[PDB]
């Protein structure tokens, strides 16, 4: 069994059942050399500042391939309801928690995740990622279920 993308994300991702983030990021860490495989699925930035392909989905949970260009940087926000899961593929990135307050939010904490490192993203968890090196950054990423409605956050 020579596995191709798709056949690794429905031999690991298609059975899981209401999975937690720690369902999803030891799933995601079960893909080998996910990095060769995620490729040619990676995008350039089209509507956002950021690459970002979805390639799965079902009625538990959805995949996306993202690339956040060098100093580039998504919006604050949270996932509607659906946790995501990330793993860096190649890059490195700065993951920024912010704390609800109000209309706008304020940075909460922050630290760098590496190359075949997770981001959890739990319930109700508002963040924003960002690339401070030079290089570009490519992630996986996996929400359950799928996002419905994220909310972006005008920062403090
Ligand atoms: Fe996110």
């Amino acid at each position: 069994s020579h596995m191709e993308l798709y056949e690794c994300i429905q031999d690991i991702f298609g059975g899981l059942k209401n999975p937690s983030v720690k369902d999803l990021a030891t799933s995601l860490k079960q893909i080998p050399n996910a990095a060769k495989l995620s490729q040619p699925y990676i995008k350039e930035p089209d509507q956002y500042a950021y690459g970002r392909n979805a390639i799965y989905r079902n009625n538990e949970l959805e995949i996306i391939v993202i690339n956040i260009p060098p100093n580039k940087e998504t919006t604050v926000h949270d996932h509607g309801q659906s946790i995501g899961c990330a793993m860096v593929l190649e890059g490195k990135l700065l993951n920024s928690i912010y704390r609800s307050t109000g209309e706008h939010a304020e940075l909460s904490n922050s630290y760098f995740v590496h190359e075949g490192e997770c981001l959890i993203s739990t319930k109700g968890l508002i963040h924003k990622m960002s690339n401070p090196t030079s290089e570009r950054m490519v992630s996986l990423h996996v929400y359950s279920p799928p996002l419905e409605d994220m909310t972006v956050f005008e920062e403090q």
